[PDB]
DNA sequence: TAGTCATGACT
DNA sequence: TAGTCATGACT
DNA sequence: TAGTCATGACT
DNA sequence: TAGTCATGACT
């Protein structure tokens, strides 16, 4: 058997950041993710704008930004917001979700049982189960499939799409508001790629290719690529993901049973919300 | 183990000056600085103008100038201010930040622990930790990451920029006022380089390349170099740095625990307040 | 110093129907109503279409129609419903709300107190209080202002309007559906008047003259009176009223405290529910 | 030698409503108000919009509206908001502040002394003092000059102005957004007067004639009267007032000493929060 | 005394 | 949210 | 299948 | 504060 300090279930932004924070504070951590489709972290750009996250309180952002700048590096980007300019914090999403410091098993967690020395995680098709003292369940919108709670009763999914163009760079990165609580954001996510999203947040059963095409046109029109059929040519990739939401939430970080944590509910401002949860977990586990 | 009389954390203006003042007082001193980007001392000119610093009081600027002249040499510069002339005190920043009398470990202080005698400076990646009877933390705007206090709760950063032209000298060194509390200052910092800065002090998150360009255009126009593309030609270097600022302080010099000092907040009038604090450390550390 | 068998608070359809039923069952009954505006019975047509009331069950609608036909008389009207025809039961609202067998005090009930003998109905501006062994509070959407049970906590109002044109008669009476659960109804409510309504049920606070005029024009178009400026001529009278509604209840008929009953929530299907609740009150009092 | 049940200091909205509520609950109440300028009730329109007051909770606003409609009458007004319509509750300010049921001494309360039977209210320039078992201080922004609790330590003023045009009526009453979270409100406060306000709430010491003219022009433009020179023609009256505000409190209703109450802090949602505090005072005195 | 720069509330 | 006021500090 | 209405969340 | 999105009961 595998016996470690911490097992993190889920390797999206929340499970990645929480595990690496624990590993970089000295703990032995192992991750498990079944790479299921629809994960909300795949389309993420990891943009963190003060205006979007200030509702948290200085008690929460600066703890988060220090963790991210220390562990990953927070680069600041200035976006064209109208004629004025606004600065947005950024972590490279490929850097967070690609970091390999914490080993990650590509298995599906089937059960979570407590033992004398702590918790035991069961995996489909494996009579063996992993074991650790502390377990973090950061399974996004699927967290209510492994952990139960009152807060976990409000867990719902709000899906969205982002588009990444290859071999392209924007001379001006922008945030263009088009509706209440909705803004089209375009920027260079890589030195060779452009990411655009309009903030659409819809229940996955109400999402469809036609509603996705409306968001493609809004995003494509904003970088003047509408009309060229870039999707069918393989020049743009459409990125779909389900964001976890629990009304009445920055996110849900609750010790459901002694030693078993649930981390989900990050909705829109997730990278910053994950840093807080990681700061709090390294504070409460170390 | 390393065991010394004094360990100074930080080798910007404050830690360089304090360490060297303490060494010249007979003490065995060692320094630790991780050369993280954005330090507020790198764009510094070390100009000390009485109209700017006399708010300090004769009780403080006079010991400060005596220390600085004894250790480094205070040269006087005659500046053109409009139709008048003003003399500004100066120390060569290359001489203060380059002095090698105090050896400096290029490491990151991770913790400061008390031991039976003295303090233990813990460093990333080193199972061994440094030790001295007294520790001075001159970590600028990061001082509150290692030391905690009531005063240190107001520690903030005020960023600014200066421009250093290569292979150039000014026939007239000048101070040209452009706004309340604001003046553009140009002079020869070296026999081959011209330094210009406008005094802009912004919260680092509100700084951007467009905000920097207003300060470049102001500074270039002051030496008739705007329009010639000196930046893209590599003829001028832009120097960005974060000043440590605390509302309500010449600077902050406080013994947080017996033998543990915090030294920061020297945003306004830094070299002169650093000379004062160093004069005080020489008197109060045995 | 007045002491009777039953005091019925509220003289709308439910309080009128229950009081008169109790009076004819032998009991000495008196009513109290402050004639406050917005009462839900004023626009009422007392139309009862089987399709609308069948959900309650024959165990309830059959007693109600028996009580109503005994006391008031139930008439059948044939309505044009599309290409088909349908029969609707009817009681004259002027006969139910105008009946004088039970006298009615025109005062506002301010409180309901228990006494050695029974319940005491306190009246605004009068130190004397009315007294009866039983009190039935049929106060429409205001019943929760005098009785404070749990069920009455969901009591809300669903407002609507009906229009009565004067000196007019319809050769064809109709139920013409225009949206899900919504139909415009025109018929002869009197031998000299036409009554029209579209079934709109809006929260009273979200009601306004623009929304009322949308219901007027829907109703005028249904009787070919749009274009004639009937409103500015004073040819049509607008009748606004708040229906009492409680989710999960034909209506609420509950003895909250001994001898103290709450009767409300009859939303749409009020006359048939009022006949039912009165049948039970005649049995239980 | 005046001795009553309750003495209410302050005759703006909070003391007016509380005094009249206590008087109608059987208590003998008198008021004292020195008619000092800058009171926050003079520019008041007594508009109560659910979107603004629901943060209070049904447990407070519904009791409050029941009291106001019982004592004064709550009218509903439909306002044009954008292309939509919204309902706002209303009480006539002339009815609340002009009611004469509770007599009001026009004197300045200079001190509050405890006596064996109750509290003694001293009046400037007057040797004798009034006395009552309970005293409510509803002194708006000056309440902390007579009661010195810790909560009253945050009592500050938020000034504003409203404009009443004479011999004018609006065909459409409106709430027009002019910035995020800022709206100009226009309506007919009387059958012969139009009231307009823009909701400006400023530290009283930063108010001046120039800043007032900015609100006059915003309000005049909103009713298409900019350019007619209504101010210098005497056709519009400017009404300046200080709202009492305490950060962290619907309003402050506290029994500071046995029988001595403080009632203030109703800057946002004043008439409705005064209705709530009055319901509680009738319950607790 | 002014312009610069920041912070907070938000019918 | 975003976007507009309001308020205050401060080579 | 559908059209109201109402009620709240919402970088 | 406005448009977008969800939910639920309904002559
Ligand atoms: C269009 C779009 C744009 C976005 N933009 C931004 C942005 O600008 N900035 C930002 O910070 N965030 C952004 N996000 C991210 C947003 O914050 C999401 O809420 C965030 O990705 C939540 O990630 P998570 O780790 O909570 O969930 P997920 O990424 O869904 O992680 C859950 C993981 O759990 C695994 N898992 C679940 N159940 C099991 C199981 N039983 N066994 C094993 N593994 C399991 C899944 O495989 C998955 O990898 C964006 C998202 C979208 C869709
Ligand atoms: C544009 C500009 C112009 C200026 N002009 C002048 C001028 O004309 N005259 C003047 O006197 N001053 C000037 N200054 C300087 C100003 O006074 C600054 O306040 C001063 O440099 C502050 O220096 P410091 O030593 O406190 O901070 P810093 O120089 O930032 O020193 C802090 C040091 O600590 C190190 N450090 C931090 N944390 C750790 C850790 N955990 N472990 C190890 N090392 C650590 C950092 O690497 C850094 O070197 C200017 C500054 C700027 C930006
Ligand atoms: C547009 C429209 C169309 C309708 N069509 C029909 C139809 O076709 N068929 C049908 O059967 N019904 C119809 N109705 C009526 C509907 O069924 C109502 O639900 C019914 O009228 C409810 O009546 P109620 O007696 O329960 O309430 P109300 O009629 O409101 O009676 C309550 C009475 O209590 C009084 N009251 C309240 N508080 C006090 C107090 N403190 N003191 C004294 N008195 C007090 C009020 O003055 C009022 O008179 C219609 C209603 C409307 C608005
Ligand atoms: C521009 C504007 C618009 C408004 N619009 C509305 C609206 O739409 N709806 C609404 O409900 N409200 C509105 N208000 C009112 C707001 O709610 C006020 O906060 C409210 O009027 C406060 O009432 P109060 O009774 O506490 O204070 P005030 O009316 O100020 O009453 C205090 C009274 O105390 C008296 N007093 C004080 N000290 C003494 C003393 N020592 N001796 C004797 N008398 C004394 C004063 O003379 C004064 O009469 C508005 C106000 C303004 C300025």
């Amino acid at each position: 058997s595998m016996k470690t300090d911490v097992i993190v279930v889920g390797a999206g932004l929340f499970g990645s950041i929480a595990a690496k924070a624990l590993a970089q504070a000295g703990l032995a951590v192992v991750g498990v993710d079944d790479s299921r489709p629809g994960a909300g972290s795949l389309p993420a750009a990891c943009l963190m704008k003060p205006s979007w996250f200030s509702s948290m309180g200085k008690d929460k952002f600066e703890p988060s930004l220090e963790l991210l700048d220390r562990i990953y590096g927070v680069k600041d980007i200035s976006f064209k917001v109208g004629l004025l300019r606004a600065t947005v914090h950024w972590c490279d999403p490929a850097q967070i979700l690609g970091d390999e410091e914490v080993p990650v098993y590509r298995e599906k967690v089937t059960a979570l049982t407590r033992t004398s020395s702590g918790w035991a995680v069961s995996l489909e098709g494996r009579e063996a189960a992993l074991e650790a003292r502390s377990v973090v369940v950061a399974a996004g919108v699927w967290t209510s499939e492994l952990v139960r709670s009152q807060a976990l009763g409000g867990l719902v999914g709000r899906a969205g799409v982002a588009f990444r163009w290859q071999d392209m760079q924007l001379e001006e990165q922008f945030i263009s508001p088009w509706a209440p609580y909705r803004q089209t954001v375009g920027f260079n996510i890589s030195p060779t790629e452009v990411w655009v999203g309009d903030g659409s947040a819809i229940k996955p059963e109400n999402w469809n290719q036609d509603r996705q095409n409306v968001s493609y046109s809004r995003c494509a029109q904003a970088i003047d690529r509408a009309g060229f059929g870039d999707q069918e040519a393989g020049r743009v990739k459409a990125l779909y993901g389900i964001r976890p939401y629990i009304a009445g939430v920055p996110c849900l970080l609750e010790e459901v049973e002694p030693g078993l944590w649930a981390l989900t509910g990050g909705a829109k401002n997730g990278t910053i919300s994950a840093g807080w949860a990681a700061s709090e977990l390294v504070r409460r586990i170390k």
